């Protein structure tokens, strides 16, 4: 997260750290007791290593009573996802067991009504992604409120030139933005999950290259089907 600030500890109980061999790789969102939603590209160059999900965390390195690292029993990338493509970049991770719920661990309700979030709406993005262009990795969870950018503006030749489908949404990227290590994490509007961070053009903090977020509402049928297949 560039241009953000340290989040209040455990104020986002749905926030997950998807990890590879003990290291934070991507953000994730707890959407059900045993399921974490993330981005499919996160596990592309991982196939070998131990994939785990850290729940109830503020600090990545420090002990906290609510912190718990879970093993993943199965990884469900969206069937239409392709590598190094920004479309259908969703991943569902089944935990080893149902997560112990409490004030610091709680699933987030997600948008099921397939209608765009109004442009200008301030939405909260959180993550353990890089906090400056030099690549400084924060130990503690960061967040930033970003305004939603209309698809038309986002799709201009000067911006993402037609790449923003109806299944994607954009947020302003001027200084404040999501960056490397934030994909798979949440974009929350009025307490509801609206988007999942994707890597876009892999450029951060540049107003001409807005942040790209996968609209969860567009994938309601797939998420429901995966969550129902215990
Ligand atoms: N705001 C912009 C566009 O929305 C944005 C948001 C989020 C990430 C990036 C971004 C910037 C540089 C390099 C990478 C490659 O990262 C990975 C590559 C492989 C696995 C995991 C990651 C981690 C990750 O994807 O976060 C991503 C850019």
């Amino acid at each position: 997260i560039l241009g953000g600030r340290e989040a209040e500890a455990h104020a986002r109980p749905y926030m997950a750290s998807v990890q590879l061999n003990g290291a934070h790789l991507c953000g994730g969102v707890l959407v059900a007791e045993q399921w974490v939603l993330s981005a499919a590209h996160c596990l592309e160059d991982a196939a070998d290593g131990k994939v785990q999900v850290l729940l109830g965390a503020h600090s990545l390195s420090q002990p906290e009573p609510s912190k718990r690292l879970y093993d993943v029993l199965r990884a469900v990338p969206h069937p239409d996802s392709q590598p190094d493509t920004i479309d259908h970049d969703l991943l569902l991770l089944q935990l080893s067991e149902k997560a112990t719920l409490g004030p610091a661990v709680r699933p987030l309700p997600w948008q099921r009504v397939d209608r765009d979030v109004a442009p200008g709406t301030l939405c909260d993005v959180a993550g353990w992604g890089i906090v400056n262009h030099a690549g400084r990795r924060p130990d503690s969870l960061q967040h930033v409120l970003l305004p939603v950018l209309d698809r038309a503006t986002c799709n201009r030749r000067t911006h993402h030139d037609g790449a923003i489908t109806e299944r994607l949404m954009c947020a302003e990227s001027n200084r404040r933005d999501s960056c490397k290590g934030d994909s798979g994490g949440p974009l929350v509007c009025g307490g509801v999950l609206e988007g999942v961070v994707t890597s876009g053009s892999r450029v951060c903090g540049n107003r001409k290259k807005p942040g790209i977020y996968t609209r969860v509402a567009s994938y309601a049928a797939w998420i429901d089907s995966v969550l129902a297949s215990a």
